[PDB]
């Protein structure tokens, strides 16, 4: 499957795709205002995501740090990247379907849309001001806005015990993207695509 990462943001993103044990294609990149990046991912890949990086500063190796999305200093992610993270969420030939989603369980960084470029379902959308919103207790330093389960670390808050229900800090998430989930057993908006559809993820669709 073809990703077109697209950064619409007025600010530099180093995008990352990776599924938790291995970077997709290149893994990371820098895409300035504009720029797009394309990546193929391997059909029936489970569990890939996509994220924006702010605010790195790689040296000549690839080796550094981001203050949002960080996936162990590396430009090329191998691994997940650091809260606060929006991200892009992807499993595709799961029994002949492509499931995708916007997530917040990991906090939020950098607004986002993720459609498929190919017919047979609709997009998702994170795109209003979170950080600028963002509950006090959440603020990421670094920018952005945490899940409470990073800041909080309770079993309510992370779902631990499988149990758990919304939270005045899950319900923040889901009042400004009720497309995103907002916590661990939040009601699915996992969009439901054709087998190999191929995706645009974009940076600040609207900014």
């Amino acid at each position: 499957a073809t990703f077109e990462i697209v950064n619409r943001c007025s600010y530099t993103v180093w995008a990352a795709a990776s599924k938790g044990d291995a970077a997709l294609d290149a893994g990371g990149r820098q895409l300035n205002s504009g720029e797009s990046w394309t990546i193929n991912v391997e059909p029936g890949t489970n569990g890939g995501k996509i994220w924006a990086r702010t605010d790195c500063y790689f040296d000549d190796s690839g080796s550094g740090i981001c203050k949002t999305g960080d996936c162990g200093g590396l430009l090329r992610c191998k691994r997940f990247g650091r809260p606060p993270t929006t991200l892009a969420e992807f499993s595709l030939n799961q029994y002949g379907k492509d499931y995708i989603d916007i997530s917040n369980i990991k906090g939020f960084n950098v607004p986002m849309n993720f459609s498929p470029t190919t017919r047979g379902c609709r997009g998702v959308r994170c795109a209003a001001d979170i950080v600028g919103q963002c509950p006090a207790k959440l603020k990421a330093p670094g920018g952005g806005c945490n899940d409470a389960c990073t800041v909080f670390q309770t079993s309510e808050y992370c779902c631990t015990t499988g149990k758990c229900g919304p939270t005045e800090y899950s319900r923040f998430f889901k009042r400004l993207c009720p497309d995103a989930f907002s916590y661990v057993l939040d009601k699915p908006t996992t969009v439901t695509c054709p087998g190999s559809s191929n995706y645009r993820v974009t940076f600040c669709p609207t900014a």
